[PDB]
């Protein structure tokens, strides 16, 4: 029946020993040789970290797992490779080789390099399709799930074309976005065009924007708010409404709006410092009382999103991101809080048989993992880990390549060396979109 | 089975799809990428500090951001291992690793501490993988372009309690246990002329004129003593070339520089806001360079020439050194690695039932950051094969990192793995004991 998710591999002993830190316990030609098929991808369920490159991936481990623990979900995919994530210079068309998270998103969600704070267009300022409007066009169901605020680079990239990430609402676009604001003819602000590309299940933070008023066309002078309301929206804004949703779709697409602005963070921690691994004692992380019952995690929402985009015969296309907040704290809780919603696509995945699994990030985060004794000129921290040793962060984004992993069919398609623009066209031929 | 032939750019970057590296679904040249038949040979190559930063940053110079290393890019199952050392006295992680710890966990498959060689943390020596197949009856090569008592080489056939141990002067400070006079098995060098690999080739003359302590060989240098057990000596290109066997009864030992070979490429130190206050570099080549030195894809391509002979088999390891914050000379020494591999990669195609594995010890801290950074560290400014300037900052590391094969055995290195697992997948493709 099912092609193997990887169930463990963690260190398989003592580490002391010969052989005790081993992952593997025997050959995998043949588990890989079963996790190949090229047949059709029902369903794509696509998750990014945040600033999460493998030494970001490697931290978190460390410090939540202990060095030779396992991520269930994050380290679980069998087939992994590497991806590159260059923009552009928008003047020359040259690469540019440090990445913003608009140009990154971008790269996938359409299959095009432009510059950076681009969204969904090129270097020429035109609009190009993405995976998530093109999935709706073949009927697909549609979901955007984010602890960001659901105007940031990596929600908007699936649903909206504006030439500056800044441009959240009206009175951004008109200014930052002259010719994006709907006033001056333009498709509008990124929340207009999330509301008019109406994918149906949206979930994440940024309410703020949506207390903007419209400037021109039929919904002028009601708040974004009141506008989502007019046009058929179900809209929620903590865990129990967010559970009473029975279905969602076209006639009452979902929107979750959980935050003014971002979902609060998972972790709480001191900030780095200079010379903190030396100054000032090794930190543990501890939970964020924000955090709570009523507002709902990445993996919760990405668990209902499942729920409701399954319903669909013909299959879905379902985005979560784990957003990020010189904070190692924070940053490991949202490597965390990223595993878990990756535990639960699998866990769908798995059982279901037809469903594509990707997991990666934008670009990485500048954070790397040094020697205790370390005096680095940036900002340092020391870490109590799992394992009961201090693990050093030193912060002192970037350019590197860094994983992209999959399980389903398809998944071949990340491994070796690819480029991000190449998982827009993964994604687009698994789903046989055109 | 196929190598991954051109994954370049498709077309024009600045088009919808022209920044694609694939061509179309690669399930099928995946599955034909799988094989679970014995590995006849391995070539392990390494890239000391060769992260996934250090492959980028160097690609997008050397290459351009779209380009592709025809060696070091086409091997078709790639992973990432974890390569933490622990800490000897509690034995729990040490998160960083040095060369000499993380050698000795794809060696023996034992997890070690930091300047440890071919020693668990209770100071107890484990076979390495070279020493297991050469008692299995397979030729054996060791290949670098560091000294050949650095970690690197070194793993593979010397057992001290400190990787400083480099010759009988320094073992007798530093490593008193092991020492010829004090009943040990003695300096790294003296271990490696026991070890009698049967293809030897790198830096590290200068230790080679202490003379022994103890044993048959007291007094004689150890040039002398590998004379004496008739070791062919060679010390550059002509010298090397003129070999046409090397075996155990002939074994092969090149010295082809005092210390580290030469460095490919030439530029300025990184320096402190150097993007900002310094012009953009172009890299240069290093005058030392030469046809009277071979260079490390020489030496890859005379050892499989010769180890090849062997019908049972070989195992071959390959070492791309890195000699601070020097950009070019970091990015130079990836170069040389690729060209390394595509050697390896044109001989196991061509042969079948070679297992080409390419990773490195650990990352080097350098990071690709954006042009105009004001950075804290030393920084530099690059002009790149694209056109276009890339700055690289320095701010090693425990990140995870690439681990990519080709060949018999190599879905053994996809996912998650442990830089120790890379030991049992090469014992067990070589069907070692």
């Amino acid at each position: 029946p099912e092609m193997p998710v990887l169930e463990n591999r963690a260190a398989q002993g003592d580490i002391t020993a010969p052989g005790g830190a081993r992952r593997l316990t025997g050959d995998q030609t043949a588990a890989l040789r079963d996790s190949l098929s090229d047949k059709p991808a029902k369903n794509i369920i696509l998750l990014i970290g945040d600033g999460m490159g493998d030494s970001e991936i490697t931290a978190a481990r460390n410090y939540a797992e202990g060095a030779g623990g396992f991520f269930k979900g994050i380290d679980a995919l069998p087939l992994t490779g590497q991806y590159t994530h260059y923009a552009l210079n928008k003047k020359t068309g040259k690469p540019d080789y440090v990445t913003d998270s608009a140009a990154s998103a971008t790269a996938w969600s359409t299959g095009v390099k432009t510059y950076n704070g681009a969204l969904g267009v090129d270097i020429h300022e035109k609009d190009h399709p993405t995976i998530l409007e093109m999935a709706k066009a073949a009927g697909l169901a549609t979901g955007n799930v984010s602890t960001a605020e659901l105007q940031d680079a990596v929600p908007a990239a699936l649903v909206a074309h504006v030439t500056s990430r800044k441009c959240y609402g009206p009175s951004a676009t008109s200014e930052k976005c002259p010719g994006n604001a709907l006033e001056k003819g333009g498709k509008g602000s990124i929340t207009e065009q999330l509301l008019n590309a109406r994918a149906d299940v949206t979930l994440g933070g940024g309410a703020k924007t949506f207390a903007e008023t419209a400037t021109a066309g039929e919904w002028q002078g009601k708040t974004l708010r009141e506008q989502a309301q007019a046009r058929g929206y179900q809209l929620v804004s903590d865990a129990a409404s967010l559970n009473s949703v029975t279905e969602a779709n076209q006639q009452k697409p979902l929107l979750g709006l959980f935050a003014d602005g971002n979902m609060p963070v998972r972790w709480l921690g001191p900030k780095a410092t200079y010379h903190g691994n030396i100054d000032k004692p090794a930190v543990t992380c501890t939970p964020n009382p924000q955090r709570n019952d009523s507002v709902p995690t990445l993996a919760q929402m990405t668990d209902k999103a499942i729920e409701l985009l399954s319903k669909n015969e013909k299959g879905f296309f379902l985005q979560v991101e784990g957003a990020s907040i010189a904070n190692p704290c924070g940053q490991i809780g949202e490597t965390v809080d990223l595993d878990e919603a990756v535990q639960r696509a699998l866990e769908f995945a798995k059982k279901e048989g037809n469903t594509l699994v990707i997991v990666t990030a934008d670009h990485a985060h500048a954070s790397q993992i040094v020697a205790p004794d370390t005096k680095a000129p940036g900002l340092t921290q020391a870490l109590n880990t799992k394992d009961g040793a201090v693990m050093v962060m030193s912060y002192g984004h970037t350019g590197s390549q860094l994983r992209i992993a999959a399980y389903g069919p398809h998944a071949a398609n990340v491994v070796g060396l690819t480029d991000q623009t190449d998982l827009f066209y993964t994604m687009k031929a698994a789903l046989g979109l055109k």
